[PDB]
């Protein structure tokens, strides 16, 4: 599998960029381009479901981000391709997206781009050693990734009592305690992996985010497959019993996307799967 | 029902406010301050399948803008409430703007803003419009996309092909042509819709406000499932050029004697 999807320390930025497929006909010359520099390391790849419908590929796995019907907004902004570029310097980030970006050019179109860099302690109860490879890698060493733009409005959450801030998270801002007279709406009793039937662990690797759209974080959960991200999302957003995550009173998702992540062959990433 | 869905000719300017419900519990207070100001035609409203989820209320013919499963990308960013504002004075609407957003404040937060700005021979007129775009109850369901293009990279291409991506009337074009794809009266159940569109230009970049309105979703659907190439496998050649960022269905309500007529959400 591509390393990067669990190898720490993370670095102290990244970039993700999202792209849309408008010349399909001159696909090949920018994936030729492209696929010597996905390392799984420094650059990591996704591959969306309209990239595989225009080939006429049906990935398994794969899917556009899901439309919740729900009282609470998770909007689907699926794109073809995403690059993931980790680095601890964000200027040399930036000139290696703008090659890439014009690397994937004429077939792909920059869509969409989030500048993440490393007030709760977001990412920890993450599995870890073996257990992050079984929860976020499957077999084949592909993994699925579920990434959302999330916005926060930290001006309510902190005018908010320290009691009510707690009972939203379900921790303690002072110690990360764990709070057990939490409501049920509290996001860390909403996302509980060991309470869904099918345990529902995934493997977290967000960032936090700051431009012309708000502040806030860059989801991105990892899983062998996108089961366990879309059970906690649909139990998040009240589809399982009526109970609306407390997330939701100050934070809120802009994007939406699944990307499939290919595995790594020992030369190079394996994309046999969507092309001959 | 509501007339500034239909009265023309359309004024020069448009605001388009789109609001997340984000307290439920101010919710109440929130209505009663925006419904006395809903006339329909200077300030029109709809209502998105989130807010109807919120309340526990099911709307017929009220649901999400649909998931595509498509080689092109039509986005769905379905909101709770959509204000249309509707003037020739851009500084007068944006002011009634901020008052609006303001007034929804506690219960909603302000999700997206297009400022809107302005063929249609094929759009609906007289009472053909009001058949297209108008249920039985005085409803309207309109389908909302924020559509960027790189005209750019459209005038770039020979003229030809500029015109075979658009059709136009070309009888030779390919299937592939919008106004083919589009053909209202191609569609088994003839799919004919109001178009109240605008341009746009922002951060995001430029473009058209596309706004299609009909009596129900269906009219709008079954043309952009068309158009993304779920019917034949042939994709408009729209998508050449051109995508939309955003996509939103809402139900704008009747309007009663007195103001907009809501009995069917809160009853
Ligand atoms: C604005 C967005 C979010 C913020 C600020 C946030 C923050 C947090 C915080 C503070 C915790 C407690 C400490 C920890 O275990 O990490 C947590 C836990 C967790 N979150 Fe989130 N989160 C967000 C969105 C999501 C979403 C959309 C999911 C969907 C799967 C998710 C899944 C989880 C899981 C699985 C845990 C660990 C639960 C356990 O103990 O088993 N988070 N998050
Ligand atoms: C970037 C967005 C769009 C642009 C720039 C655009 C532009 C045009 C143009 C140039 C025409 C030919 C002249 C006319 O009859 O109006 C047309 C026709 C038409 N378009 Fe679009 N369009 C867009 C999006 C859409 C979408 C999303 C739909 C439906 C879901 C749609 C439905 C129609 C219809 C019904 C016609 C009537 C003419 C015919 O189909 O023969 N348009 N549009
Ligand atoms: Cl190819
Ligand atoms: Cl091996
Ligand atoms: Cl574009
Ligand atoms: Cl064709």
């Amino acid at each position: 599998f591509q390393q990067g999807i669990l190898a720490t320390p993370v670095p102290a930025h990244a970039v993700h960029l999202f792209f849309t497929l408008q010349s399909p006909e001159d696909l090949p010359a920018a994936l030729d381009r492209l696929l010597p520099q996905v390392d799984g390391k420094q650059l990591l790849l996704g591959i969306g479901a309209p990239l595989a419908k225009a080939l006429g590929r049906e990935i398994p796995g794969l899917r556009p981000f899901p439309l919740l019907d729900a009282a609470v907004e998770n909007p689907s902004t699926q794109h073809a391709l995403w690059l993931w570029l980790r680095g601890d310097d964000r200027g040399d980030l930036f000139h290696r997206a703008q090659a890439l970006i014009q690397a994937l050019a004429p077939a792909f179109v920059l869509a969409d781009e989030v500048d993440g860099f490393r007030g709760y302690e977001d990412g920890t109860e993450n599995p870890q050693g073996d257990e992050a490879v079984e929860a976020a890698i499957a077999d084949d060493g592909s993994s699925f990734a579920a990434f959302q733009l999330w916005k926060h409005d930290l001006d309510y959450f902190k005018s908010l009592p320290q009691a009510e801030q707690d009972n939203i998270i379900g921790r303690r801002l002072s110690d990360n305690e764990e709070l057990d007279d939490a409501p049920e709406s509290a996001h860390v009793k909403r996302t509980a992996q060991e309470s869904f039937e099918p345990e529902a662990f995934m493997v977290r690797r967000s960032m936090s985010w700051a431009d012309g759209r708000g502040a806030g974080l860059a989801f991105v959960a990892l899983g062998h497959s996108f089961d366990a991200f879309e059970v906690q999302l649909r139990r998040m957003s009240g589809l399982e019993d009526g109970i609306i995550d407390g997330l939701y009173r100050f934070s809120r998702p802009l994007t939406g996307g699944y990307y499939w992540c290919p595995p790594m062959s020992e030369t190079g990433v394996d994309l046999s799967a969507l092309l001959r």
